[PDB]
């Protein structure tokens, strides 16, 4: 590769095989079904490295092998017809970003830009061109990407553009018409009133508005950005209202303004939080410490609806993606926390898994099928958390498309324009709630990576989070310094871009601002100033810094390899301005109101409607039918494809996760964090939702989301229910008949009244008023309209995180009490039984007593405190059957109860989904808890239903009538399907079959236990009290996320931990021979591409002065290094820096081809390791997350001698304790279990698993009754103290 490429040199580098196997036999089983006649395939991937200069003999070397990664697959010489897929062109991929970030990491600066693409050859040749197109059709993603039919032809994907100029509106010159006319040229959906406002304003001024302002001004004052719905007169059946939706919003905020110090006024909300131990690395040692200071709360819950249903991976990562700056971006500067992920899908009609209530209602072309929302969207939320850096530990996941006669008549009720939901918490230093005024003089800095045109088509979004958390870290960097934070004032970029984000920055500062337009770093010279300042790119924060704080933030973010550019000065005058150095004139100049300019409120006449809808018909309907329908209902049936796909453990303060019980099943109700890693207060999130109410009442909807969030946040030492902080997201569609009416009706009962009644408050929120697909089936129009959907996700303190309860069921002596606030009106409208059935129903749940709702938590509050619970489990989708379901799955055992005292209507009394659930008291308290039940009030709810036995029979009666007899292991699978189903088409076949066909043996002993050691003997002590604390080289690169926790691990073991940045030694700041003790910490370096841990260790391994340095840091007689993920795949590239590493394997992507976060069961074997010391023969659970732990031998010989030579460490073992290659016992598929290896005189040891996420006890997702503060893998880091003399 060296053909001619304009300015450069384009050069062409063949790489690995791309398609797994198992994807190339699932390709050409999809070709057979469209006729074509396609006998082989091979997928092969090909890089293009754009040159501006030549590489000699050395780089041209260097540069082959930083392209060799991924999996060792056999290669075949190029047959039949070649079909390259690579990015359309005009467009830069994030594969390219970082790729290219490592090429110049590694002095390869002829190196311009790096991009990949797929070169497929197909061997069919039988084709016309017509049966072509469709085989390529099938091989790239229209939305993306783009076919070439020569690898050559990729030269047009980095073809160098001229800056085009600024154009006009000619409004002095053509008149009102110009306005009209760029209105619908540049499509900036401006209303009369507003073009009115327009006509005048620049005629005031007397020169022609360029379109760049228009387009600008057109983004300002738009729906979204304006929230003009929600701030409208409104005006219900010819009376006029008081207060407008938001005001009523206000209200709650104006009767509980407890512990909220901030809310309406930023990119969050901010509660009262706790007083824990900081934990960060200091500015001047270097060294990380706990600082006792108050850590408060913020939150936030975003939707990006639309975007998900035009391209759903970019959909959902700039999703999360958002939401995380807006966290980040809050006040003065903080750090996200964790995080929720949220769905709202039309039928999915799994291929051979059609469902009884499912029918094909067409879709419009120009969209993605519910299935495909669901298949690409968990993955790329999953993968923007994952690679930023925050746990997702809670969300919901619902579909619904049926033919309901609803408030207008009988339509089409669905989501095909999905809810896309991203939410979550963090942390914000208290003297920083607040924004700082911006000082005349201000320095505006956009700290974010470079812009590209992404805001038809221009609905597909690009995301990068490896250039987000280099920008969390310079926020981070920047909150630390205490008081001396540089941040005046920071502020998140979104819509509009910065045509927005800036103007907005300034205003809330009372200032005006002058910019440059060149100053903005961006990866698109071709691009217009309107495209420059309004293109809505990722990754990106808006922020003021006073200029002799300057360097500290330039040194700051050199450090932390996040770009940053200083674009603009803060005038005292009110006025936005932009010069362009280019085009040396001036795209904006006008007096900020004159864009914040105004004409009339919107005023919304509407008329209610109430849909009169017919009871459930019940011929289909028997309770055995009932129940084999409902967990197979996609908003039942098990999440497991939604859990694991995306990390629950980094930050290592994840208390509560999805996964409960030794067996994992996804039941938990809310998240639980620990608010620090020297603390047991914290953190908690849970999400009430229940849309499908809408289309029966739109008050009950909106009340009972409020009640799912309690009673799903209920088994939590909360205290005070003053302490819950709520987040009102309301999706809608604004226009459609009596929606309109009915969403005021529904604010009103929650804003006015269910809030304020209860004592809570709703400080966030945000609103989607177009939940409704219009498209052309037949020769007539088909519209799929979503109801009121009102998502409340709730945020609290807690007092005690060690306090909160699970599903999980005991086999001791109990009773299961269900505390029904439904108080017996067993409503079944719109349910999951009517859904499954294909109805809408009757009535629906609603909140029937507000005083006993707060009974109800006050309740719960005083025996969580108590400690007289055993379980918890609220009623929900699916009602009590799949309550006591999903509790006799989580404690893998029976239930024995009778529904009879809840009423003759058997049917009702299980399929319920009215506000309350199931508590499990132990046998000795069920008086004293009935009687506290009692003086709330509850008593006239509260029925007994009977125990949890230990077995395999689910039996429900009703006196001497047995209701419904199964074996729960036959419920458990059927529960199961679902999430089973999905795992086979994204995943590997073998292994979604593997983990689902485990479900079926009942004697799975679950997670059990066995240690070697005594894990409460801290044998660290001693030497702890000499108070000679050697220091340890947290190491990490760009993208790493954990190193937080992995200081705080051995800072308890001891140590003395110092934040050592690979900046830090090419720059060198620090040097290695200072340290005893080395640490390679997890996260995403350079977003793993290139291959994971790959470009760190080459980055390395190229510059000769840190080579040696790390070198002559191995090879010296008294060492010790430890490399825990992601730092695992990194050292295990230095093999040729390590002694004794030459049979370590290399580690790749895992055998399910699929990101795996789950609490697998390792055991400690015997092996050199001094890390592992006195542990062998142990077997306890970690926290396994990692999508490329996989080991890779050269062949059978290699693992041979592996093993001979006793270098493993860890091993994965089934429940039962036998080495397992069986998925997911042993997640990524490694022979012989194997997930650590060491060296031969075991002074380095490199692991997968994050022991350092689980050294608090509080963070293992399940672990033995008794354990004390410590989990076993503390060990580890004790054994680095003693070790270490
Ligand atoms: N309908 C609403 N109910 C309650 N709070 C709201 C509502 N709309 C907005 N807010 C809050 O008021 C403030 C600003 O509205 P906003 O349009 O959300 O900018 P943003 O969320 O900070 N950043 P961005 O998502 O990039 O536009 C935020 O703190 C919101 O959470
Ligand atoms: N989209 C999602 N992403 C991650 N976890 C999810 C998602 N949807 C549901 N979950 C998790 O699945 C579990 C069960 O969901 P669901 O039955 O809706 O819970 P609940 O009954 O509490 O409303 C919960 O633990 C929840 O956090
Ligand atoms: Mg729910
Ligand atoms: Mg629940
Ligand atoms: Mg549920």
């Amino acid at each position: 590769g060296l053909v001619p490429r304009g300015s450069h040199m384009m050069e062409i580098l063949r790489g690995s095989p791309a398609l797994s196997a198992f994807r190339i036999n699932k390709l050409l089983a999809r070709f057979q079904a469209a006729n074509l006649q396609v006998h082989n395939i091979y997928a092969e991937y090909v890089h293009f490295a754009d040159l501006n200069a030549p590489l000699n003999d050395s780089e041209q070397a260097q540069l082959t092998r930083l392209l060799q990664y991924g999996p060792a697959l056999s290669s075949h010489t190029p047959a039949g017809k070649l079909l390259l897929v690579t990015p359309r062109p005009g467009t830069i991929s994030p594969w390219s970003s970082k790729a290219t970030d490592i090429a110049h990491n590694c002095g390869l600066q002829q190196v311009d830009r790096l991009e990949r693409g797929v070169a497929y050859y197909i061997e069919a040749s039988t084709l016309t061109a017509e049966q072509w197109r469709q085989v390529a059709a099938e091989l790239h993603d229209r939305m993306m990407e783009t076919v070439f039919s020569s690898l050559t032809d990729a030269e047009k994907l980095f073809i160098h553009h001229q800056p085009a100029p600024v154009s006009s509106v000619d409004l002095l010159g053509e008149g009102r018409q110009a306005l009209i006319d760029a209105n619908l040229r540049l499509g900036l959906a401006l209303a009369e009133d507003e073009i009115d406002y327009l006509q005048e304003a620049f005629t005031k001024l007397g020169r022609n508005p360029n379109d760049i302002e228009l387009y600008m001004f057109a983004q300002a004052n738009s729906e979204h950005c304006r929230h003009k719905i929600f701030n409208a007169d409104w005006i219900i059946d010819g009376k006029p209202q008081p207060k407008s939706l938001f005001k009523m919003i206000k209200n709650t905020f104006e009767t509980t303004p407890d512990y909220v110090l901030s809310a309406y006024k930023d990119n969050a909300a901010v509660m009262e939080g706790s007083a824990v131990g900081r934990y960060f690395a200091d500015h001047n040692t270097g060294r990380y410490d706990f600082h006792q200071e108050p850590a408060h709360i913020l939150m936030k819950v975003e939707t990006h609806n639309h975007p998900t249903a035009i391209s759903p991976w970019p959909g959902a990562a700039t999703g999360s993606g958002g939401e995380i700056r807006d966290e980040g971006a809050t006040g003065r500067g903080a750090k996200p926390k964790a995080g929720l992920v949220g769905f709202s899908v039309s039928n999915l009609r799994i291929p051979g898994f059609e469902q009884p209530w499912e029918e094909d209602f067409g879709k419009p072309e120009r969209i993605v099928t519910a299935l495909d929302i669901m298949t690409e969207g968990p993955l790329g939320g999953a993968a923007f958390n994952n690679e930023f850096g925050r746990p997702a530990l809670t969300g919901y996941f619902r579909t619904y498309e049926e033919k309901v006669n609803s408030h207008n008549g009988e339509e089409l009720r669905g989501y095909h324009k999905p809810i896309m939901l991203a939410g979550g918490i963090g942390n914000i230093r208290a003297d920083h709630v607040q924004k700082g005024e911006i000082v005349v003089g201000a320095k505006l800095i956009v700290l974010g990576g470079p812009a590209m045109n992404i805001g038809d088509f221009a609905s597909v979004q690009r995301d990068n989070p490896e250039m987000e958390r280099r920008c969390q870290e310079v926020i981070d960097r920047c909150w630390q310094l205490g008081d001396a934070n540089p941040i005046l004032f920071i502020h998140d970029v979104g819509a509009g871009g910065l045509s927005n984000a800036m103007p907005e920055l300034v205003s809330d500062g009372g200032r005006g601002g002058k910019f440059e337009l060149r100053d903005i770093l961006s990866d698109e010279p071709g691009m217009s100033p309107l495209e420059i300042w309004c293109n809505e790119s990722q990754e990106r924060y808006v922020l003021a810094v006073a200029a002799d704080q300057l360097p500290l933030f330039d040194e700051l973010c050199k450090r932390e390899r996040a770009p940053y550019a200083v674009i603009g000065d803060a005038t005292e005058e009110q006025h936005l301005s932009l010069h362009d150095n280019h085009f040396d004139n001036q795209p904006i100049d006008l007096p900020l109101d004159v864009l914040l300019g105004k004409t009339p409120k919107m005023t919304r006449d509407v008329q209610t409607l109430k849909a009169k809808g017919d009871a459930l018909n019940r011929a289909d309907i028997t309770i055995a039918d009932a129940v084999k329908r409902v967990l197979h209902l996609p908003t039942v049936a098990e999440k497991t494809f939604l859990v694991t796909i995306g990390d629950r453990t980094v930050t290592g303060m994840v208390a509560r996760d999805q996964m409960v019980g030794p067996w994992q099943v996804p039941v938990a109700d809310c998240a639980v964090t620990t608010a620090s890693l020297d603390s047991y207060y914290g953190e908690a999130m849970s999400i009430g939702e229940r849309a499908p109410v809408a289309l029966l009442d739109f008050a009950a909807s909106a009340r009972l989301a409020v009640g799912e969030a309690l009673t799903n946040i209920a088994a939590t030492q909360i205290g005070d229910i003053k302490r819950i902080k709520l987040s009102a997201n309301w999706m809608a569609a604004a226009g459609h008949p009596g929606e309109d009416a009915g969403l005021y009706d529904a604010v009103k009962a929650v804003g006015e009244e269910l809030c304020p009644q209860l004592g809570l408050t709703i400080p966030v929120g945000k609103d989607s008023m177009s939940m409704k697909t219009r498209w052309q089936e037949g020769n007539e129009q088909r519209e799929m309209t979503s109801p009121l959907s009102l998502v409340i996700s709730a945020f609290a303190r807690v007092e005690d995180v060690r306090h909160t309860l699970t599903p999980q069921l005991s086999t001791e002596d109990n009773a299961l009490l269900l505390i029904d606030l439904g108080k017996g009106h067993n409503a079944l409208g719109a349910t999951a039984l009517a859904q499954v059935y294909r109805q809408l129903g009757d009535k629906p749940a609603d909140v029937r007593d507000v005083a006993q709702l707060k009974g109800f938590y006050d309740a719960m509050q005083a025996l969580v405190a108590a400690r007289k619970l055993l379980a918890w489990h609220d009623r929900s989708d699916g009602g009590l059957l799949v309550t006591l379901a999903e509790m006799a799955f989580a404690g893998h055992c029976g239930v024995q109860v009778d529904i009879a005292a809840l009423g003759d209507d058997h049917l009702a009394a299980l399929f319920n989904e009215e506000l309350g659930g199931v508590i499990q008291v132990r046998a000795e308290d069920r008086d004293a808890v009935e009687a506290l039940l009692a003086q709330y009030g509850l008593a006239d709810c509260v029925h007994y239903l009977g125990q949890a036995l230990a077995g395999d029979r689910f039996v429900i009666t009703a006196n001497d009538q047995t209701v419904f007899s199964e074996s729960r292991t036959t419920l458990r699978v059927w529960w199961a399907e679902t999430t089973w189903q999905m795992q086979r088409l994204r995943d590997n076949p073998q292994c979604a079959d593997q983990e689902h066909e485990a479900k079926a043996n009942d004697t799975d002993p679950g997670l059990n236990v066995k240690l070697s050691f005594d894990i409460n003997e801290d044998i660290a002590a001693p030497y702890i009290a000499t108070g000679a604390r050697p220091k340890v080289a947290v190491l990490r690169e760009q993208g790493v996320n954990s190193h937080v926790e992995m200081a705080a691990a051995f800072h308890r073991a001891g140590f003395d931990a110092i934040d050592v940045h690979m900046s830090d030694l090419l720059g060198g700041r620090i040097g290695l021979g200072n340290f005893h003790a080395l640490v390679a910490c997890g996260g995403f370096s350079y977003g793993d591409v290139l291959g994971a841990g790959e470009g760190w260790a080459k980055s390395i391994l190229f510059n000769h002065r840190v080579r040696d340095e790390f070198e002559t840091f191995f090879h010296r007689p008294q060492t010790l290094a430890l490399g825990v993920c992601n730092g695992c795949q990194m050292m295990s590239n230095l093999r040729e820096l390590i002694p004794g590493s030459e049979l370590w394997p290399r580690f790749v992507r895992n055998h399910s081809d699929r990101f795996e976060a789950r609490f697998s069961l390792v055991e400690v074997t015997q092996s050199p390791s001094l890390l592992l010391q006195g542990m062998v023969g142990s077997q306890m659970p970690i926290a396994v997350s990692h999508g490329e732990g996989r080991v890779e031998v050269r062949d059978d010989a290699h693992l041979a001698a592996l093993e001979s030579k006793g270098l493993v460490a860890l091993r994965y073992v089934d429940n039962f304790g036998k080495v397992t290659e069986t998925y997911p016992a042993n997640p990524n598929g490694s022979p012989n279990g194997i997930t650590a290896v060491t060296t031969e005189n075991g002074r380095v040891t490199i692991m997968m698993p994050h022991p350092e996420r689980v050294f608090r006890t509080v963070a293992n997702s399940w672990h033995p009754e008794n354990w004390g503060e410590d989990s076993p893998w503390m060990r580890i880091f004790r054994n680095a103290r003693k070790q270490l003399g």
